[PDB]
């Protein structure tokens, strides 16, 4: 069934057993449900406007995730318990942020941010051919950069809090007005049986190419392991949305070469820089890759001291916002 994919460090936290605050309640008839954004084989994510949600926004364009009308209660179970880890979790400027919830008489309503230019994989095959002060507003090599940083920062805090995302990729990484990147766990609008993202291993279906050696061999998933599948996603940046490893199908084959220590050469429109932190991020010993933070501050020192600023001003604001 759908379960969204990010765990929070305790032995994990039971999802189940944490609390759902009512704050969060909000009327269904102040909900209109809109167009699908993607649909998957449990549910769906669709546009909705929300009226009232905000005392600064009183009509408010968002994102709704729902299930299937015939969900079995257990699928039921499992969107409570990712609305409970959004609370728990709070809010940050580079996460798709939870909003409002309708959990009374009826289906589960995930209310979240509304993200103006879908997901980062689309993003760049729009902007592919095509490739300062505009960069935080509405494809050159600064674009790159500033998705480069705002997921590092966007990591960082879900480090913060002990959650270890386990699906890193662009096709979990959205793109709001401003070009504010927000990270999210998108699966609901997938069916990883039938995607080719995904690989049948062992019972289930998972995303091998982006995952760590440990995790694929140890089952074992850390915020070092996230770090790895944060240089994968560094290459499909820089590579414009090209897929990992290009040609190389994933079998048994495949595992042995990548813990023997092969990997993806530069992608052509990184810079020396870039590459050498996707290398770092790509080290066998986990403890040798570096931590989001350090990430976020490597990444920083590559681009304007200008955007430093206007990210701040923007960060501002949405702390400020009500």
């Amino acid at each position: 069934r759908y379960e969204i994919r990010w765990r929070v460090i305790e032995i994990y936290v039971d999802p189940m057993q944490l609390p759902y605050d009512s704050r969060w309640e909000f009327p269904r008839d102040g909900l209109v449900l809109g167009r699908v954004l993607g649909s998957g084989a449990f549910g769906k994510v669709v546009e909705g406007t929300a009226y009232g949600l905000s005392r600064s926004q009183p009509v408010m364009k968002v994102a709704v995730k729902m299930l299937k009308p015939t969900a079995r209660s257990s699928e039921k179970q499992a969107l409570m318990s990712e609305l409970k880890i959004m609370t728990h979790l709070g809010p940050h400027l580079n996460i798709v942020n939870l909003l409002g919830a309708c959990t009374k008489s009826g289906p589960i309503y995930i209310i979240i941010e509304y993200c103006f230019y879908g997901d980062l994989v689309n993003y760049l095959h729009k902007n592919r051919d095509s490739f300062v002060k505009n960069l935080l507003s509405d494809l050159t090599l600064l674009d790159l950069l500033s998705f480069t940083y705002q997921v590092a920062r966007g990591m960082e805090f879900l480090a913060s809090k002990n959650c270890v995302h386990r699906d890193l990729a662009a096709r979990n990484v959205l793109l709001a007005q401003g070009k504010i990147v927000k990270i999210c766990d998108f699966g609901l609008a997938r069916d990883i049986m039938h995607d080719s993202n995904y690989v049948s291993k062992g019972s289930t279906f998972l995303p091998v190419k982006w995952m760590a050696p440990e995790s694929i061999f140890d089952n074992l998933y850390t915020t070092l392991s996230d770090v790895w599948s944060y240089g994968i996603l560094l290459w499909e940046i820089f590579s414009l949305g090209g897929t990992p490893y290009p040609g190389m199908m994933v079998d048994s084959t495949f595992y042995n070469k990548i813990k023997s220590g092969y990997r993806m050469a530069k992608p052509d429109h990184a810079t020396s820089e870039v590459y050498e932190i996707m290398v770092k991020c790509w080290n066998s010993e986990p403890e040798k890759r570096p931590s989001f933070y350090h990430l976020s501050e490597i990444v920083e020192n590559l681009l304007p001291g200008q955007y430093k600023k206007s990210y701040e001003k923007i960060h501002l604001d949405f702390l400020k916002s009500d």
